[PDB]
């Protein structure tokens, strides 16, 4: 049959859905390993591939992006997904591919960008791209990273590390931070990211764990909020996600806490 993340109810998405807000008319770019649009449960409105060796963004050889995309839909079932392939089959990609995909999303007027990806080094050009996307009014969300801890050192990866980005950690169904969730002052909010069931290539479903799974729930969140408040800016979307969270533990580990979309949408 099929499945849906427990995370959809954890972040209070069902309340919005029930009120008729499901992400309709919101464009979300899933910057990742592509999206298998063949999946019966996923509809992909457009996209682009920047992986020179994989020209079809609608084909996902890794499964990473399909799963992620499935999560955004789970949270915002009416959203318009854009498959922006910047990661090849082995799950890896050049920072340049990623920038290119970010640029594409700005140029193509995406409302929200989900980046369930990261690397340990910063790039000014990557910073510039995310910063420009935010200045352009796009809500930019990224996985915080799955680097665990290292003392007092920040383990948030890039781009999640840039203040213009909403870096999302992962919690489990009990709201406990996942051992792998990156930490540091740049962590902004948390979302479910352990054993999240989602779509996989080949009319399949499956579970994955990672801040990459947390991220799409917040990207979906933004989408639901935008569908209720089509004129709010990214600033407003972001602040409301951030200010209505359910406080959990300390900021270093949990950011402002878990997202509560119902509250966020006012
Ligand atoms: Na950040």
């Amino acid at each position: 049959a099929k499945c849906v993340s427990y995370g959809v109810s954890q972040i209070k998405a069902p309340a919005l859905h029930s009120q008729g807000y499901t992400g309709s008319n919101v464009k979300v770019a899933v910057i990742d390993s592509g999206i298998d649009s063949s999946h019966p449960d996923l509809n992909v409105a457009g996209g682009a591939s920047f992986v020179p060796s994989e020209t079809n963004p609608f084909q996902d050889n890794n499964s990473h992006g399909t799963h992620v995309a499935g999560t955004v839909l789970a949270v915002a079932p009416s959203a318009s997904l854009y498959a922006v392939k910047v990661l090849g089959a082995d799950g890896s990609g050049q920072y340049s591919w990623i920038i290119n995909g970010i640029e594409w999303a700005i140029a193509n007027n995406m409302d929200v960008i989900n980046m369930s990806l990261g690397g340990p080094s910063g790039s000014a050009a990557l910073k510039a791209a995310v910063d420009k996307a935010v200045a352009s009014g796009v809500v930019v969300v990224a996985a915080a990273g799955n680097e665990g801890t290292s003392g007092s050192s920040s383990t948030v990866g890039y781009p999640g590390k840039y203040p213009s980005v909403i870096a999302v950690g992962a919690v489990d169904s009990s709201n406990q931070r996942a051992s792998f969730s990156s930490v540091g002052p740049e962590l902004d909010v948390m979302a479910p990211g352990v054993s999240i069931c989602s779509t996989l290539p080949g009319n399949k479903y499956g579970a994955k764990s990672g801040t990459s799974m947390a991220s799409p729930h917040v990207a979906g969140a933004a989408a639901l909020i935008l569908s209720k408040h089509p004129n709010w800016t990214n600033t407003q979307v972001r602040s409301s996600l951030e200010n209505t969270t359910t406080k959990l533990g300390d900021s270093f580990y949990y950011g402002k806490g878990l997202i509560n979309v119902e509250a966020a949408a006012q």
